[PDB]
């Protein structure tokens, strides 16, 4: 069967782990334990295709892992996550995309921009602002909440469908 190597990247605390764990394990992680480098694998059916999803959950805290770049190298698709209540995380996105371009040696890499924590009312990143950024990259923008599950499958499945267009 087809394996899709997904990598979740973005600033510390934006909800990368929560999103991944919501997708794979169907619960919300309320606590904040900073990730070093975690891997998740799950067989899923996406658009009638039995898929193996191999998801790399990366560090957002810029202490780890000096060379997060080595883990990202095999990544076929990248979820670029910021939090809609964290302007800095949105501003950090460009640096994550540049790192992706670096590790893949290409400006044409399957990606989805994810505005997470959309259940929160303290929005400082408006949808249109992120839509415009995504448009400039030629990628979809999807809002998600790891807490409510809203958009979670949409974000990950869309990334799969982006890899398929590649
Ligand atoms: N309300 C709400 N809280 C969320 C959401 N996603 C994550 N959180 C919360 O945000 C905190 C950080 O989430 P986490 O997934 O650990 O972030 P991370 O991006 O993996 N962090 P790191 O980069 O350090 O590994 C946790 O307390 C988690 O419950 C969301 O969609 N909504
Ligand atoms: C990453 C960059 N791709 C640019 C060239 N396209 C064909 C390669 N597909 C696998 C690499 N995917
Ligand atoms: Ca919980
Ligand atoms: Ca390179
Ligand atoms: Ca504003
Ligand atoms: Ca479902
Ligand atoms: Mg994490
Ligand atoms: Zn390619």
């Amino acid at each position: 069967m087809t394996e899709y190597k997904l990598v979740v990247v973005g600033a510390g605390g934006v909800g990368k782990s929560a999103l991944t764990i919501q997708l794979i394990q169907n619960h919300f992680v309320d606590e904040y334990d900073p990730t070093i480098e975690d891997s998740y694998r799950k067989q899923v059916v996406i658009d009638g295709e039995t898929c193996l999803l191999d998801i790399l959950d990366t560090a957002g805290q810029e202490e780890y892992s000096a060379m997060r770049d080595q883990y990202m190298r095999t990544g076929e698709g990248f979820l670029c996550v910021f939090a809609i209540n964290n302007t800095k995380s949105f501003e950090d996105i460009h640096q994550y995309r540049e790192q992706i371009k670096r590790v893949k040696d290409s400006d044409d890499v399957p990606m989805v921009l994810v505005g997470n924590k959309c259940d929160l009312a303290a929005r400082t990143v408006e949808s249109r602002q992120a839509q415009d950024l995504a448009r400039s990259y030629g990628i979809p923008y999807i809002e998600t909440s790891a807490k409510t599950r809203q958009g979670v499958e949409d974000a990950f499945y869309t990334l799969v469908r982006e890899i398929r267009q590649h």
